[PDB]
C-alpha cells in the first residue's frame, strides 16, 4: 500500500479564491488577532448544533461520543493550541472539500471595498487561525468515515488517515502550532479570558484544560 505516499495523492492546492480569502482575512484583522478563538469555538458550536439535530433522526448519532462539548488546551511545552469538539466531524472528502474550496465573489469584493463581523457571517472564520500560526491541523472522525487529518501552513495542505486510529470518538481538534509572537495564547489565564468572553453565548458546555498544582477541566460558560 505504498501507491499513495509514492504519488502524493494526499497533497492538495488551496483553491485561489482560498488563498485570496486567507490573505484579506490576514491583512485586515492584524490589529484584532484574539479574535480568531471565537471563530473556532463558533465553529465548534456549529458542528455540534449539527450532530444534535442528527440525532433527533437517527438513534445511533451519539455512539461514537454521548457528551456535546467544547475544550480547550494550552500545550506550552510544545508550543500546541487545542480546541476540540465532539461534534458531527467531517468526512476525509468533507476536509478536503470544505476547508479547500468554497456569494463568494460579492464577499471577496465586499471585504476589499470592522471585517470581523462579515468574515463569520460568510463562515469563513476558519481561515483566521492562520493570523496566529504557522501551522494549522484539523483532525477530525465523522460517523461515516474513519479518522483523518488535514494539514497546512497555507501554502498547500495534505490529509491522511489517522495512523492513530479512532481517538476521537466523533468530533474534530483543531490544532494550532502558534507563531513565536502569539505565545501568550499559550497563558492558561489569556485563553480563560478569551474563551470566557466568546462562549458566554454558545449553548454548549465550553471547558480549558487548567491547573488549581492539580490539573481538570474547568468550565467556562
Ligand atoms: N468556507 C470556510 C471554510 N469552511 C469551513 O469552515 C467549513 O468546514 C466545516 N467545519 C469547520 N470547522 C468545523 C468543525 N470544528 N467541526 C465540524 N466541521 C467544521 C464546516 O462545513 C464549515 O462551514
Amino acid at each position: 500500500g505504498s501507491h499513495m505516499l509514492r504519488e502524493k495523492s494526499e497533497k492538495f492546492a488551496f483553491q485561489a479564491e482560498v488563498n485570496r480569502m486567507m490573505k484579506l482575512i490576514i491583512n485586515s484583522l492584524y490589529k484584532n488577532k484574539e479574535i480568531f478563538l471565537r471563530e473556532l469555538i463558533s465553529n465548534a458550536s456549529d458542528a455540534l448544533d449539527k450532530i444534535r439535530l442528527i440525532s433527533l433522526t437517527d438513534e445511533n448519532a451519539l455512539a461514537g461520543n454521548e457528551e456535546l462539548t467544547v475544550k480547550i488546551k494550552c500545550d506550552k511545552e510544545k508550543n500546541l493550541l487545542h480546541v476540540t469538539d465532539t461534534g458531527v466531524g467531517m468526512t476525509r472528502e468533507e476536509l478536503v472539500k470544505n476547508l479547500g474550496t468554497i456569494g463568494t465573489s460579492e464577499f471577496l469584493n465586499k471585504m476589499t471595498e470592522s471585517t470581523s463581523e462579515l468574515i463569520g457571517q460568510f463562515g469563513v472564520g476558519f481561515y483566521s487561525a492562520f493570523l496566529v500560526a504557522d501551522k494549522v491541523i484539523v483532525t477530525s472522525k465523522h460517523n461515516n468515515d474513519t479518522q483523518h487529518i488535514w494539514e497546512s501552513d497555507s501554502n498547500e495542505f495534505s490529509v491522511i488517515a489517522d495512523p492513530r486510529g479512532n481517538t476521537l470518538g466523533r468530533g474534530t481538534t483543531i490544532t494550532l502550532v502558534l507563531k513565536e509572537e502569539a505565545s501568550d495564547y499559550l497563558e492558561l489565564d489569556t485563553i480563560k479570558n478569551l474563551v470566557k468572553k466568546y462562549s458566554q453565548f454558545i449553548n454548549f458546555p465550553i471547558y480549558v484544560w487548567s491547573s488549581k498544582t492539580v490539573w481538570d477541566w474547568e468550565l467556562m460558560n
